[PDB]
């Protein structure tokens, strides 16, 4: 499963529980980056008040598939295909900063918008009780390594 969601993304779009303050003017593509030992490396950069910054996450494999952990075991992660081929789903619980934030994250293979997707993406929040307003993201190459 780790291999298989591995490689480019577009993080299109996303929601959470809570505030989140930090809203990027735009990011770069996400990059899954499948480690020997099975965790996967997610690498992606913002900008944001005119600066670029690089966000580095170690996603720890788990005996289920799709479902990691991550920040020294004190968040979970969940990655499951979208019904829209060429898309997954990102949903995470648990600590970040030290607050119990819930968020989650459409992504998708190609530039182009789904509608289908973003609907699904919609439907999937609300199971999860995410009832803030969907963030979507602008996908720029400004500040890419």
């Amino acid at each position: 499963d780790t291999v298989a969601v591995s490689g480019k993304w577009y993080l299109k779009a996303m929601t959470a529980d809570q505030e989140v303050p930090e809203k990027p003017d735009s990011v770069t593509p996400m990059i899954l980056k499948a480690q020997k030992g099975g965790n996967l490396e997610a690498k992606i950069t913002m900008l944001t008040n005119g600066q670029c910054q690089n966000i580095t996450v170690v996603l720890h494999k788990t005996s289920e598939p799709g479902k990691y952990t991550a920040y020294e075991g004190q968040r979970v992660v969940f990655i499951q295909p979208s019904p829209v081929r060429d898309h997954y789903i990102l949903y995470s619980e648990g600590e970040l900063h030290g607050r119990q934030i819930r968020m989650a994250k459409l992504l998708g293979r190609d530039p182009e918008q789904s509608q289908e997707a973003l609907e699904d993406f919609r439907e999937f929040s609300r199971a999860k009780g995410l009832n803030q307003e969907i963030l979507e993201l602008a996908q720029s190459e400004t500040c890419s390594p």
